[PDB]
């Protein structure tokens, strides 16, 4: 009936902020097809759970200490993995 297979962003929010390789798109995509969701961009407001980016800043890693920030290294090398992988190790929020 469900496959729910490879749902690495199941539960996952992700929005994308800055420039990243592969492209915020790219990205978003790779969320979709293992059953995940995204954002477009937030407004201060605690409307995701994810946020990608190249490198991000010391204050701005306050500003977003609420948001778990990674590198799309996560993305890209789980799906590669088909599998969740610790996000800690590709954080750029700490």
């Amino acid at each position: 009936i469900s496959s729910q297979s490879s749902k690495i962003f199941k539960n996952c929010v992700i929005y994308i902020n800055g420039y990243t390789k592969p492209g915020r798109l790219q990205l978003h995509e790779m969320i979709v097809l293992h059953g995940g969701k995204f954002l477009h961009y937030l407004s201060s407001k605690k409307t995701v759970t994810h946020i990608v980016a190249s490198n991000l800043p010391l204050k701005k890693r306050i500003e977003f200490a609420n948001y778990k920030v990674v590198s799309p290294d996560w993305i890209v090398d789980s799906v590669k993995e088909a599998r969740l992988l610790p996000w800690q190790n590709y954080s750029l929020t700490s």
